[PDB]
Protein backbone atom coordinates (compact mmCIF):
# COMPACT_ATOMS: atom_id res chain seq x y z
CA UNK A 1 0.00 0.00 0.00
CA UNK A 2 1.26 3.60 0.33
CA UNK A 3 3.63 5.08 2.89
CA UNK A 4 2.64 7.71 5.46
CA UNK A 5 2.79 11.33 4.32
CA UNK A 6 5.65 11.98 6.76
CA UNK A 7 7.77 9.28 5.11
CA UNK A 8 7.06 10.67 1.64
CA UNK A 9 8.00 14.16 2.83
CA UNK A 10 11.24 13.09 4.49
CA UNK A 11 12.24 11.03 1.47
CA UNK A 12 12.06 14.34 -0.53
CA UNK A 13 14.25 16.20 2.01
CA UNK A 14 18.01 15.90 1.72
CA UNK A 15 18.90 16.55 5.42
CA UNK A 16 22.21 18.31 4.58
CA UNK A 17 24.11 19.96 7.44
CA UNK A 18 26.31 22.85 6.31
CA UNK A 19 29.69 23.29 8.03
CA UNK A 20 31.88 26.28 8.88
CA UNK A 21 35.21 26.73 7.15
CA UNK A 22 37.82 24.38 8.59
CA UNK A 23 41.29 25.45 9.68
CA UNK A 24 42.65 23.25 6.89
CA UNK A 25 40.49 24.96 4.24
CA UNK A 26 42.58 26.57 1.51
CA UNK A 27 39.87 28.83 0.07
CA UNK A 28 37.50 31.72 0.77
CA UNK A 29 34.53 31.80 3.12
CA UNK A 30 32.22 30.89 0.26
CA UNK A 31 34.33 28.07 -1.16
CA UNK A 32 34.10 24.37 -0.47
CA UNK A 33 36.26 21.26 -0.03
CA UNK A 34 36.44 17.94 1.83
CA UNK A 35 36.91 19.65 5.19
CA UNK A 36 33.97 22.05 4.98
CA UNK A 37 31.40 20.35 2.69
CA UNK A 38 27.88 19.68 4.10
CA UNK A 39 27.53 16.65 6.33
CA UNK A 40 25.04 13.94 5.41
CA UNK A 41 22.08 13.73 7.79
CA UNK A 42 23.34 10.42 9.33
CA UNK A 43 26.75 11.87 10.31
CA UNK A 44 27.82 10.01 13.45
CA UNK A 45 30.03 12.74 14.94
CA UNK A 46 27.26 15.36 14.53
CA UNK A 47 24.88 13.16 16.48
CA UNK A 48 27.50 12.44 19.15
CA UNK A 49 28.43 16.10 19.44
CA UNK A 50 24.78 17.06 19.89
CA UNK A 51 23.95 14.19 22.23
CA UNK A 52 21.40 12.67 19.87
CA UNK A 53 21.35 9.04 20.98
CA UNK A 54 20.24 7.42 17.70
CA UNK A 55 20.02 8.60 14.08
CA UNK A 56 16.53 8.95 12.59
CA UNK A 57 14.98 6.31 10.36
CA UNK A 58 15.30 8.45 7.23
CA UNK A 59 18.89 9.37 8.05
CA UNK A 60 19.52 5.63 8.36
CA UNK A 61 17.72 4.82 5.14
CA UNK A 62 19.60 7.50 3.22
CA UNK A 63 22.84 6.09 4.66
CA UNK A 64 22.01 2.58 3.45
CA UNK A 65 21.05 3.94 0.02
CA UNK A 66 24.32 5.77 -0.33
CA UNK A 67 26.44 2.78 0.72
CA UNK A 68 24.56 0.59 -1.76
CA UNK A 69 25.21 2.79 -4.82
CA UNK A 70 18.17 -4.81 -3.96
CA UNK A 71 15.87 -3.43 -1.24
CA UNK A 72 18.07 -1.65 1.31
CA UNK A 73 15.84 -2.71 4.23
CA UNK A 74 14.87 -6.14 5.44
CA UNK A 75 13.15 -7.17 8.69
CA UNK A 76 15.36 -9.70 10.50
CA UNK A 77 13.84 -13.19 10.89
CA UNK A 78 15.33 -15.70 13.33
CA UNK A 79 12.74 -18.45 12.83
CA UNK A 80 13.90 -21.82 11.55
CA UNK A 81 12.31 -23.09 8.36
CA UNK A 82 10.30 -26.10 9.51
CA UNK A 83 9.61 -27.11 5.94
CA UNK A 84 13.14 -27.53 4.55
CA UNK A 85 13.50 -30.76 2.54
CA UNK A 86 16.91 -29.93 1.09
CA UNK A 87 18.25 -33.46 1.19
CA UNK A 88 16.92 -34.12 4.70
CA UNK A 89 13.68 -34.28 6.76
CA UNK A 90 12.64 -30.92 8.28
CA UNK A 91 13.39 -29.77 11.83
CA UNK A 92 13.65 -31.48 14.23
CA UNK A 93 14.36 -34.50 12.08
CA UNK A 94 17.18 -32.90 10.12
CA UNK A 95 18.97 -29.70 9.25
CA UNK A 96 21.24 -28.20 6.52
CA UNK A 97 23.15 -25.02 5.64
CA UNK A 98 20.05 -23.57 4.02
CA UNK A 99 17.71 -23.96 6.98
CA UNK A 100 20.04 -23.95 10.00
CA UNK A 101 19.87 -20.59 11.79
CA UNK A 102 23.33 -19.09 12.26
CA UNK A 103 24.64 -17.38 15.39
CA UNK A 104 22.86 -14.17 16.34
CA UNK A 105 24.79 -11.11 17.49
CA UNK A 106 22.74 -8.45 19.33
CA UNK A 107 23.78 -4.83 19.77
CA UNK A 108 22.35 -1.43 20.56
CA UNK A 109 20.37 -0.27 17.50
CA UNK A 110 21.99 2.83 15.96
CA UNK A 111 18.73 4.26 14.53
CA UNK A 112 15.20 4.75 15.84
CA UNK A 113 11.94 4.69 13.85
CA UNK A 114 10.49 7.60 15.84
CA UNK A 115 12.64 10.21 17.53
CA UNK A 116 10.31 12.14 19.85
CA UNK A 117 6.89 11.83 21.50
CA UNK A 118 4.94 15.12 21.59
CA UNK A 119 1.85 15.28 23.81
CA UNK A 120 -0.47 17.97 22.45
CA UNK A 121 -1.52 19.12 25.93
CA UNK A 122 -0.18 18.40 29.39
CA UNK A 123 -3.79 17.83 30.49
CA UNK A 124 -3.82 14.61 28.44
CA UNK A 125 -0.98 13.17 30.52
CA UNK A 126 -2.18 14.64 33.80
CA UNK A 127 -5.66 13.17 33.44
CA UNK A 128 -4.14 9.73 32.69
CA UNK A 129 -1.95 10.06 35.79
CA UNK A 130 -5.05 10.98 37.79
CA UNK A 131 -6.15 7.32 37.59
CA UNK A 132 -3.15 6.45 39.72
CA UNK A 133 -3.42 9.55 41.93
CA UNK A 134 -7.02 8.69 42.80
CA UNK A 135 -6.65 4.92 43.28
CA UNK A 136 -3.02 4.26 44.20
CA UNK A 137 -3.07 1.63 41.47
CA UNK A 138 -1.21 1.54 38.16
CA UNK A 139 -2.75 2.35 34.78
CA UNK A 140 -2.33 1.36 31.12
CA UNK A 141 -3.44 3.32 28.09
CA UNK A 142 -3.24 3.41 24.30
CA UNK A 143 -2.17 6.65 22.60
CA UNK A 144 -3.95 8.07 19.54
CA UNK A 145 -2.56 10.64 17.13
CA UNK A 146 -0.35 10.89 14.09
CA UNK A 147 3.23 11.26 12.90
CA UNK A 148 4.90 14.45 11.71
CA UNK A 149 8.33 15.89 11.03
CA UNK A 150 10.50 16.67 14.08
CA UNK A 151 13.15 19.26 13.21
CA UNK A 152 15.37 18.94 16.27
CA UNK A 153 17.26 15.99 14.84
CA UNK A 154 18.22 15.41 11.19
CA UNK A 155 15.14 14.08 9.30
CA UNK A 156 13.41 13.38 12.58
CA UNK A 157 9.87 12.10 13.15
CA UNK A 158 7.64 12.77 16.14
CA UNK A 159 4.62 10.88 17.37
CA UNK A 160 1.97 13.52 18.04
CA UNK A 161 -0.37 12.33 20.80
CA UNK A 162 -3.92 13.72 20.73
CA UNK A 163 -5.62 11.44 23.28
CA UNK A 164 -5.26 8.39 25.49
CA UNK A 165 -7.76 5.53 25.56
CA UNK A 166 -7.62 3.21 28.56
CA UNK A 167 -8.74 -0.36 27.77
CA UNK A 168 -10.54 -2.56 30.29
CA UNK A 169 -7.95 -3.67 32.81
CA UNK A 170 -7.39 -4.99 36.30
CA UNK A 171 -5.19 -2.50 38.11
CA UNK A 172 -3.19 -3.17 41.25
CA UNK A 173 -0.82 -1.30 43.54
CA UNK A 174 2.25 -2.79 41.89
CA UNK A 175 1.13 -3.69 38.38
CA UNK A 176 -1.88 -4.51 36.23
CA UNK A 177 -3.26 -7.21 33.97
CA UNK A 178 -5.45 -7.27 30.89
CA UNK A 179 -7.62 -9.84 29.15
CA UNK A 180 -5.73 -9.87 25.84
CA UNK A 181 -8.74 -10.98 23.77
CA UNK A 182 -11.16 -8.60 25.45
CA UNK A 183 -8.82 -5.67 24.83
CA UNK A 184 -8.20 -6.70 21.24
CA UNK A 185 -11.93 -6.84 20.43
CA UNK A 186 -12.57 -3.47 22.10
CA UNK A 187 -9.57 -1.75 20.46
CA UNK A 188 -10.73 -2.95 17.05
CA UNK A 189 -13.91 -0.86 17.47
CA UNK A 190 -12.10 2.12 18.98
CA UNK A 191 -9.46 2.05 16.20
CA UNK A 192 -12.23 2.21 13.61
CA UNK A 193 -13.91 5.20 15.25
CA UNK A 194 -10.65 6.99 15.95
CA UNK A 195 -9.74 6.59 12.27
CA UNK A 196 -12.92 8.48 11.37
CA UNK A 197 -11.43 11.32 13.42
CA UNK A 198 -8.12 11.21 11.58
CA UNK A 199 -6.38 9.32 14.41
CA UNK A 200 -4.09 6.25 14.43
CA UNK A 201 -3.15 4.16 17.44
CA UNK A 202 0.46 5.26 17.72
CA UNK A 203 1.65 3.85 21.01
CA UNK A 204 1.08 2.70 24.57
CA UNK A 205 1.71 4.30 27.94
CA UNK A 206 1.71 2.94 31.46
CA UNK A 207 2.55 3.98 35.00
CA UNK A 208 5.02 2.69 37.56
CA UNK A 209 4.24 5.18 40.29
CA UNK A 210 4.80 4.68 44.02
CA UNK A 211 4.40 7.45 46.55
CA UNK A 212 7.66 8.07 48.37
CA UNK A 213 5.95 8.59 51.74
CA UNK A 214 7.16 12.14 52.31
CA UNK A 215 3.77 13.84 51.98
CA UNK A 216 5.46 15.53 49.05
CA UNK A 217 3.63 14.15 46.04
CA UNK A 218 7.08 12.73 45.40
CA UNK A 219 7.50 9.19 44.07
CA UNK A 220 10.23 6.54 44.24
CA UNK A 221 12.79 6.23 41.47
CA UNK A 222 12.58 2.56 40.45
CA UNK A 223 13.94 2.71 36.91
CA UNK A 224 17.55 3.86 36.44
CA UNK A 225 20.97 2.67 35.27
CA UNK A 226 21.44 0.39 38.25
CA UNK A 227 18.10 -1.38 37.88
CA UNK A 228 16.20 -1.41 34.56
CA UNK A 229 14.44 1.02 32.22
CA UNK A 230 11.96 -1.40 30.71
CA UNK A 231 11.62 -4.92 32.13
CA UNK A 232 11.98 -7.97 29.91
CA UNK A 233 8.21 -8.50 30.02
CA UNK A 234 7.64 -4.88 28.98
CA UNK A 235 10.12 -5.21 26.14
CA UNK A 236 8.37 -8.35 24.95
CA UNK A 237 5.04 -6.45 25.12
CA UNK A 238 6.48 -3.57 23.14
CA UNK A 239 7.96 -5.89 20.49
CA UNK A 240 4.63 -7.62 20.05
CA UNK A 241 2.85 -4.29 19.60
CA UNK A 242 5.46 -3.11 17.10
CA UNK A 243 5.14 -6.24 15.01
CA UNK A 244 1.34 -5.91 15.06
CA UNK A 245 1.63 -2.25 13.96
CA UNK A 246 4.15 -2.49 11.13
CA UNK A 247 5.66 0.55 9.45
CA UNK A 248 4.98 0.50 5.71
CA UNK A 249 8.08 1.00 3.59
CA UNK A 250 8.53 0.60 -0.14
CA UNK A 251 12.27 0.21 0.50
CA UNK A 252 11.93 -3.09 2.29
CA UNK A 253 11.72 -6.51 0.66
CA UNK A 254 8.62 -7.24 2.75
CA UNK A 255 6.89 -3.90 2.11
CA UNK A 256 7.29 -3.14 5.82
CA UNK A 257 10.15 -2.46 8.21
CA UNK A 258 9.90 -2.30 12.00
CA UNK A 259 7.24 0.02 13.42
CA UNK A 260 6.48 3.60 14.45
CA UNK A 261 4.57 2.35 17.53
CA UNK A 262 6.04 3.95 20.69
CA UNK A 263 6.17 2.92 24.38
CA UNK A 264 6.02 5.44 27.23
CA UNK A 265 6.48 4.91 30.98
CA UNK A 266 5.43 7.36 33.65
CA UNK A 267 7.55 6.84 36.77
CA UNK A 268 9.81 8.66 39.24
CA UNK A 269 12.98 10.34 38.00
CA UNK A 270 16.13 10.59 40.11
CA UNK A 271 14.77 13.65 41.94
CA UNK A 272 11.58 11.84 42.94
CA UNK A 273 9.51 13.75 40.36
CA UNK A 274 6.86 12.24 38.11
CA UNK A 275 8.32 12.10 34.59
CA UNK A 276 7.92 10.36 31.22
CA UNK A 277 10.42 8.03 29.49
CA UNK A 278 9.88 7.07 25.89
CA UNK A 279 11.21 4.02 24.00
CA UNK A 280 10.95 1.64 21.17
CA UNK A 281 12.59 -1.76 20.84
CA UNK A 282 15.03 -2.75 18.15
CA UNK A 283 14.31 -4.82 15.08
CA UNK A 284 16.49 -7.45 16.76
CA UNK A 285 13.97 -7.41 19.60
CA UNK A 286 11.07 -7.74 17.12
CA UNK A 287 12.74 -10.76 15.55
CA UNK A 288 13.71 -12.40 18.87
CA UNK A 289 10.14 -12.12 20.09
CA UNK A 290 8.64 -13.23 16.77
CA UNK A 291 10.84 -16.34 17.00
CA UNK A 292 9.79 -16.81 20.67
CA UNK A 293 13.43 -16.73 21.74
CA UNK A 294 13.29 -14.66 24.93
CA UNK A 295 11.23 -14.66 28.09
CA UNK A 296 10.99 -12.84 31.38
CA UNK A 297 12.20 -14.59 34.48
CA UNK A 298 13.63 -13.77 37.90
CA UNK A 299 15.39 -10.44 37.29
CA UNK A 300 13.33 -7.81 35.48
CA UNK A 301 16.46 -6.24 33.92
CA UNK A 302 17.40 -9.47 32.11
CA UNK A 303 16.07 -11.12 28.97
CA UNK A 304 16.25 -14.87 29.46
CA UNK A 305 17.02 -16.89 26.37
CA UNK A 306 14.75 -19.88 25.70
CA UNK A 307 15.70 -23.45 24.85
CA UNK A 308 15.68 -25.27 21.54
CA UNK A 309 12.48 -27.30 21.05
CA UNK A 310 10.51 -29.02 18.28
CA UNK A 311 9.09 -25.59 17.40
CA UNK A 312 11.97 -23.26 18.12
CA UNK A 313 15.63 -23.44 17.15
CA UNK A 314 17.89 -21.27 19.26
CA UNK A 315 21.44 -20.85 17.85
CA UNK A 316 24.41 -19.37 19.68
CA UNK A 317 23.48 -15.81 20.71
CA UNK A 318 26.02 -13.11 21.46
CA UNK A 319 25.71 -9.45 22.41
CA UNK A 320 28.05 -6.50 22.05
CA UNK A 321 28.50 -5.73 25.72
CA UNK A 322 29.35 -2.10 26.42
CA UNK A 323 31.67 -0.59 29.02
CA UNK A 324 31.25 2.86 30.57
CA UNK A 325 33.04 4.47 27.61
CA UNK A 326 30.66 2.93 25.12
CA UNK A 327 33.27 0.46 23.81
CA UNK A 328 31.81 -2.99 23.11
CA UNK A 329 33.19 -6.53 23.29
CA UNK A 330 31.38 -9.58 21.93
CA UNK A 331 30.07 -11.81 24.76
CA UNK A 332 27.77 -14.83 25.13
CA UNK A 333 24.22 -13.62 25.68
CA UNK A 334 23.14 -16.96 27.21
CA UNK A 335 21.60 -17.78 29.59
CA UNK A 336 20.37 -14.20 29.94
CA UNK A 337 21.51 -10.69 28.97
CA UNK A 338 20.44 -7.12 29.94
CA UNK A 339 17.32 -6.23 28.06
CA UNK A 340 18.69 -2.63 27.87
CA UNK A 341 20.46 -3.69 24.67
CA UNK A 342 17.08 -4.13 22.95
CA UNK A 343 15.95 -0.55 23.60
CA UNK A 344 16.22 2.74 21.78
CA UNK A 345 15.33 5.97 23.60
CA UNK A 346 13.14 8.84 22.39
CA UNK A 347 12.79 12.39 23.71
CA UNK A 348 9.39 13.79 24.68
CA UNK A 349 7.73 17.13 25.23
CA UNK A 350 4.73 19.44 24.95
CA UNK A 351 4.24 22.12 22.28
CA UNK A 352 5.09 25.66 23.38
CA UNK A 353 1.92 27.67 24.11
CA UNK A 354 2.57 30.13 21.27
CA UNK A 355 3.18 27.45 18.64
CA UNK A 356 0.25 27.38 16.22
CA UNK A 357 -2.21 25.18 18.09
CA UNK A 358 -3.24 22.31 15.87
CA UNK A 359 -4.56 20.23 18.77
CA UNK A 360 -7.36 17.99 17.55
CA UNK A 361 -9.51 18.19 20.69
CA UNK A 362 -10.24 21.46 22.50
CA UNK A 363 -10.76 19.72 25.84
CA UNK A 364 -9.00 16.70 27.21
CA UNK A 365 -11.11 16.46 30.38
CA UNK A 366 -14.54 17.17 31.83
CA UNK A 367 -16.32 14.04 30.62
CA UNK A 368 -15.39 10.63 32.08
CA UNK A 369 -12.83 8.68 30.10
CA UNK A 370 -13.72 5.13 29.17
CA UNK A 371 -13.28 2.24 31.64
CA UNK A 372 -13.25 4.37 34.80
CA UNK A 373 -16.37 3.07 36.51
CA UNK A 374 -14.31 1.73 39.43
CA UNK A 375 -12.94 5.28 39.80
CA UNK A 376 -16.44 6.58 40.26
CA UNK A 377 -16.46 8.09 36.75
CA UNK A 378 -19.25 6.39 34.81
CA UNK A 379 -20.45 7.23 31.30
CA UNK A 380 -24.27 7.49 31.75
CA UNK A 381 -27.22 9.58 30.62
CA UNK A 382 -27.03 11.30 33.99
CA UNK A 383 -23.42 12.26 33.33
CA UNK A 384 -23.95 13.32 29.70
CA UNK A 385 -26.96 15.40 30.76
CA UNK A 386 -24.89 17.12 33.46
CA UNK A 387 -22.05 17.72 31.01
CA UNK A 388 -23.90 18.89 27.96
CA UNK A 389 -27.64 19.54 28.21
CA UNK A 390 -27.69 23.18 29.34
CA UNK A 391 -24.99 24.25 26.89
CA UNK A 392 -26.74 22.40 24.06
CA UNK A 393 -29.75 24.70 24.40
CA UNK A 394 -28.02 27.97 25.28
CA UNK A 395 -27.16 28.90 21.71
CA UNK A 396 -23.53 29.28 22.88
CA UNK A 397 -21.60 27.55 20.09
CA UNK A 398 -18.27 28.45 21.62
CA UNK A 399 -19.04 26.50 24.76
CA UNK A 400 -20.83 23.72 22.87
CA UNK A 401 -17.77 23.34 20.58
CA UNK A 402 -15.52 23.14 23.64
CA UNK A 403 -17.76 20.43 25.12
CA UNK A 404 -18.08 18.20 22.07
CA UNK A 405 -14.43 18.61 20.99
CA UNK A 406 -13.47 15.85 23.35
CA UNK A 407 -12.30 12.36 22.36
CA UNK A 408 -14.04 10.38 25.09
CA UNK A 409 -17.24 12.38 24.79
CA UNK A 410 -17.34 11.57 21.05
CA UNK A 411 -16.82 7.87 21.53
CA UNK A 412 -19.57 7.73 24.15
CA UNK A 413 -22.11 9.57 22.01
CA UNK A 414 -21.39 7.34 19.01
CA UNK A 415 -22.01 4.28 21.20
CA UNK A 416 -25.57 5.42 21.89
CA UNK A 417 -26.42 4.84 18.22
CA UNK A 418 -28.79 7.82 18.24
CA UNK A 419 -26.96 9.79 15.57
CA UNK A 420 -26.95 8.63 11.96
CA UNK A 421 -23.60 7.97 10.27
CA UNK A 422 -23.97 11.30 8.47
CA UNK A 423 -24.80 13.04 11.74
CA UNK A 424 -21.87 11.25 13.42
CA UNK A 425 -19.56 12.56 10.69
CA UNK A 426 -21.03 16.01 11.22
CA UNK A 427 -20.29 15.77 14.93
CA UNK A 428 -16.69 14.73 14.23
CA UNK A 429 -16.27 17.71 11.86
CA UNK A 430 -17.73 19.99 14.52
CA UNK A 431 -15.12 18.64 16.95
CA UNK A 432 -11.90 18.50 14.91
CA UNK A 433 -12.14 20.91 11.95
CA UNK A 434 -10.43 24.29 12.13
CA UNK A 435 -13.52 25.87 10.62
CA UNK A 436 -16.15 24.08 12.67
CA UNK A 437 -19.04 26.51 13.07
CA UNK A 438 -20.82 25.67 9.84
CA UNK A 439 -20.64 21.96 10.75
CA UNK A 440 -21.95 22.53 14.27
CA UNK A 441 -24.85 24.61 12.92
CA UNK A 442 -25.82 21.65 10.70
CA UNK A 443 -25.49 19.14 13.55
CA UNK A 444 -27.65 21.12 15.96
CA UNK A 445 -30.37 21.28 13.29
CA UNK A 446 -30.18 17.56 12.51
CA UNK A 447 -32.92 15.17 13.58
CA UNK A 448 -30.48 12.87 15.35
CA UNK A 449 -28.97 15.60 17.50
CA UNK A 450 -32.45 16.90 18.41
CA UNK A 451 -33.41 13.34 19.36
CA UNK A 452 -30.32 13.07 21.58
CA UNK A 453 -30.93 16.31 23.43
CA UNK A 454 -34.56 15.29 24.00
CA UNK A 455 -33.44 11.95 25.42
CA UNK A 456 -31.22 13.88 27.81
CA UNK A 457 -34.13 16.10 28.82
CA UNK A 458 -36.41 13.17 29.76
CA UNK A 459 -33.77 11.22 31.71
CA UNK A 460 -32.87 11.84 35.35
ZN1 LIG B 1 36.95 23.84 2.85
ZN1 LIG C 1 17.51 -27.70 5.39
Amino acid sequence: IKELAVDEELAAADGLIPRQKSKLCKHGDRGMCEYCSPLPPWDKEYHEKNKIKHISFHSYLKKLNENANISPLSEPDFRINKRCHNGHEPWPRGICSKCQPSAITLQQQEFRMVDHVEFQKSEIINEFIQAWRYTGMQRFGYMYGSYSKYDNTPLGIKAVVEAIYEPPQHDEQDGLTMDVEQVKNEMLQIDRQAQEMGLSRIGLIFTDLSDAGAGDGSVFCKRHKDSFFLSSLEVIMAARHQTRHPNVSKYSEQGFFSSKFVTCVISGNLEGEIDISSYQVSTEAEALVTADMISGSTFPSMAYINDTTDERYVPEIFYMKSNEYGITVKENAKPAFPVDYLLVTLTHGFPNTDTETNSKFVSSTGFPWSNRQAMGQSQDYQELKKYLFNVASSGDFNLLHEKISNFHLLLYINSLQILSPDEWKLLIESAVKNEWEESLLKLVSSAGWQTLVMILQESG
